[PDB]
């Protein structure tokens, strides 16, 4: 019953025998010498010039004895004062090329060094401020930003890096939150958190357990000071080969504590960002005092950043909402309402009232695409989006974060420093889910099912591990020849630049060409699933002709009994028709015929037609001429069960009046063309430019509060909102798009996973 030989043991203990390890303290589960034996505070962490050659005492936190060596139990700054050496700091930059590690060391060793709350920002003050900080992001491999996951809290986020997950899938939605199924409510004080129950997929720490990888504790209790943390790593590295594990981590609640209290400009936010280049310049002259410094890989990372937000500006639900007393809020960044009533007449209540309003209600269905947050039984219906620098409160600091992940000031840091990563190179900016794959690559693991591309981020190691290989096509179309119904009117590798989409599901469907345009029609759904086409910047837009408003002619290579009809929009009260590819854009006035096909036929709402007769008509040239000729590949999407994965027939809930034509929930576009702007999208010499949507397809246009006004004051605005990724696309279709291209697999798997923010 005593701690004596057993300080931080890895192993856990008990019940009822008590434990000596970093996690007992939160459990109130420690033996009464443990507070003697493992935490001492004696003389500082400093060695001091009067100090050097003492004879060793055990009461004193870190040792200054000449024997200590031979221990690994020195202070951080034994070298440097009794021995007299530099600071790894003050010496210069060199190559790692082959990691310098011991005989003995089976993989190079990992260690996550994460902050809370780091703006991206901080990073542009002076090297006088943070120098180790400075000399990791210059040597080694560093990126401008790192995209975090919504809510951009703490909790969702440091969960994300361990799985590679969305919130919705691994269960922690936000740092408060209410399950309906156990009946219990989770919070950030209390024992409820402690519960395994909440907690799902699969950490990295499980991960390497599983694989016959010794992985160290990730939690540290509160009262363990940030010295204590940074020597009990040094002394695990100490220990030998069948003891010693291979993947370690440090917290630090700073800078977020003082970020929240002077905000993020306020000049008292130099100090604390003094003290994490203190603690980062003690790990790094440790390493170097046991001559590890060449051999471990390290990363510093964050999670959120800061915003200005104040008291002042706050918006209330009692001067909008009809009772107010009778409802549940989670209020603050963003908004969650449920029951202690109808969600039909909230909504109503809280859409466009205020002219200057900073808040826009919806349901987690009609949220963008590209947030990835519904799928959940512990996510609200009501859903609140809040703006920057602003607060929503149920009826009556400096700085806060949670908003959009697409929120500049939200942004935070990301550097890697090792033999391991490359030499003095600068990376694009990349989003979190994308880290787990890589720290599993680096400790040489097989990754878990999780949300990241894999691949995708092999251009920041110098050697890599993993070759991405392309998906398998399980469906091979036809070509059809030649072969009421109430309609009535009075080179073709110059349209697929980058090769045609693989089906990667079980279904018949056919290729149709035409002098504009080329589709994938599926009979299954009565529609194509894709069509691409490319319009140059010589190109022009014409007028669509009075005799040609109401004109729908049939194809002659698809079936009567496999093709839409005029008859089912016409007996429809709320539906109307478009058309993929847009007439307007057409090469002459013959060619203009192929447009009003009926195998170009989709359904749409009378007022979505609005947003998508504008793109067709006066957006699609706009970009042609500023980007130098465009690659369009527009369709399709339906998802009624919200799990971001394509719906199969037996999942589509909704169908045209009397018929068996289904009803898409979305609409997607990518616009594809040459970096090299000076070259046309049809001469392309090296690497390509991308932005991508997905347009909800909605019977009202409520989100727009200006909807009354011209569509050139509030189309454009709408479309960035609903920005997204080529992956995001590919999840919902199933499809699989740039085939056939003269780049690199990995190339085109960083092009897939771009998000253009404006
Ligand atoms: C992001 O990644 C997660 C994990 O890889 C994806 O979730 C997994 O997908 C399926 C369907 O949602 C889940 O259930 C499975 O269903 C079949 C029905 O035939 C059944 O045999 C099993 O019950 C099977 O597990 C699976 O449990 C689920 N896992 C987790 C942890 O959620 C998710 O769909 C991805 N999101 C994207 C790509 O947007
Ligand atoms: B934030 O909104 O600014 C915020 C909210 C609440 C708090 C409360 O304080 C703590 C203190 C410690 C921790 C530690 C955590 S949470 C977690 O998942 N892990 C495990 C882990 C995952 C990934 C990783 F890289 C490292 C560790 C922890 O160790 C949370 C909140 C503070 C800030
Ligand atoms: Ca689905
Ligand atoms: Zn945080
Ligand atoms: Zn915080």
């Amino acid at each position: 019953g005593s701690c004596k030989g057993r300080c931080f043991e890895l192993q856990e203990v008990g019940p009822p025998d008590c434990r000596c390890d970093n996690l007992c303290k939160s459990y109130s589960s420690c033996c009464h010498d443990f507070d003697e034996l493992c935490l001492k505070t004696a003389r500082g962490w400093e060695c001091t010039k009067d100090r050097c050659g003492e004879v060793r005492n055990e009461e004193n936190a870190c040792h200054c004895s000449e024997d200590c060596l031979s221990r690994g139990d020195c202070c951080t700054n034994y070298q440097v004062v009794c021995k007299g050496e530099s600071h790894w700091v003050d010496d210069d930059c060199e190559e790692i090329k082959v990691p310098e590690c011991p005989a003995g060391f089976v993989r190079p060793p990992l260690i996550i060094f994460s902050v809370d709350g780091f703006r991206a920002s901080y990073m542009k003050k002076g090297s006088k401020v943070m120098p180790n900080i400075e000399k990791l992001r210059s040597c080694g491999t560093h990126a401008p930003y790192m995209r975090p996951v919504y809510p951009t809290k703490t909790f969702p986020n440091l969960y994300t890096l361990a799985t590679g997950l969305y919130p919705e899938s691994h269960g922690i939605v936000g740092n408060s939150m209410y399950d309906p199924v156990f009946d219990a409510s989770f919070h950030l004080r209390g024992r409820e958190k402690f519960n395994h129950r909440w907690w799902g997929g699969q950490p990295l720490w499980i991960t390497a357990t599983k694989q016959g990888v010794r992985a160290g504790t990730f939690f540290w209790s509160v009262s363990i000071p940030h010295e204590r943390r940074i020597l009990t790593i040094l002394q695990w590295l100490s220990l030998p080969d069948n003891e010693r594990p291979s993947v370690y981590a440090f917290y630090s609640e700073q800078p977020d504590f003082s970020g929240h209290k002077y905000g993020p400009f306020g000049p008292e936010m130099t100090n604390p960002l003094r003290e994490i280049d203190k603690t980062v310049g003690q790990l790094m002259d440790g390493l170097k005092q046991l001559r590890l410094h060449r051999c471990v890989n390290v990363i510093f990372v964050g999670d959120h950043g800061m915003e200005d937000v104040t008291c002042d500006r706050t918006e209330f639900l009692s001067n909008y909402l009809t009772n107010v007393d009778d409802i549940t809020l989670v209020p603050g960044t963003l908004g969650r309402i449920r029951a202690k009533y109808d969600p039909k007449t909230i909504i109503a209540a809280l859409t466009c009232k205020k002219p200057d309003q900073h808040f826009k209600p919806y349901m987690k269905q009609h949220l963008p695409k590209r947030l990835h947050y519904a799928n959940n039984r512990r996510i609200e219906d009501i859903h609140l989006l809040v703006d920057r620098r602003w607060h929503v409160a149920r009826k009556p600091f400096q700085g806060d974060h949670g908003f959009d992940n697409k929120v500049n000031s939200m942004q935070t840091v990301f550097v890697g420093y090792g033999p391991t990563f490359k030499y003095r190179t600068k990376v694009p900016p990349f989003e979190n889910i994308e880290l787990y794959n890589v720290m599993c690559d680096l400790l040489g693991l097989k990754p878990a099912p999780n949300n990241g591309t894999h691949g995708s981020l092999n251009h920041l190691l110098r050697t890599n591990t993993f070759r991405p290989t392309m998906p398998d096509e399980v469906s091979r179309p036809n070509y059809p020849g030649i072969m009421d119904l109430g309609c009535t009117c009075d080179t073709e590798e110059r349209h697929l630049l980058y090769g045609r989409p693989a089906v990667l599901y079980r279904t018949s469907y056919d290729i149709l060409y035409h002098t504009d345009f080329e589709s994938g029609y599926s009979e299954i759904f009565l529609m194509p699933l894709w069509t691409s086409y490319t319009i140059s910047k010589q190109a022009e837009v014409s007028s669509i002709p009075e005799h040609l408003t109401n004109c729908v002619r049939p194809d002659v290579r698809v079936s009567p009994g496999f093709s839409q009809n005029c008859l089912a929009y016409k007996n429809d009260k709320q539906m109307s028709y478009g058309f993929l590819f847009p007439p307007y854009l057409s090469s002459s006035p013959e060619a203009k015929y192929d447009a009003f096909l009926v195998t170009n036929m989709v359904p749409m709402y009378p007022a979505f037609k609005r947003v998508w007769a504008y793109f067709q008509r006066v957006l699609v040239k706009k970009y042609a001429s500023e980007r130098n000729g465009v690659n369009v590949i527009s369709g399709p999407i339906f998802d009624y069960n919200y799990d971001g994965l394509r719906d199969t027939e037996d999942e589509i809930k909704q169908y045209v009046e009397g018929s068996s034509i289904p009803v898409p929930t979305h609409y997607y576009s990518i616009i594809t063309s040459c970096l090299d702007f000076t070259q046309p999208a049809d001469k392309c010499d090296g690497p390509l430019s991308v932005s991508s949507f997905i347009l909800p397809h909605r019977p009202d246009n409520d989100e727009s509060c200006n909807s009354s006004e011209d569509e050139s004051k509030w189309v454009e605005e709408l479309m960035k909102m609903h920005t997204a990724r080529v992956r995001d696309i590919e999840h919902l279709t199933g499809l699989d798009f740039y085939r056939k291209t003269s780049r690199s697999y990995s190339e085109i798997l960083t092009l897939k996973t771009y998000l253009h923010t404006y």
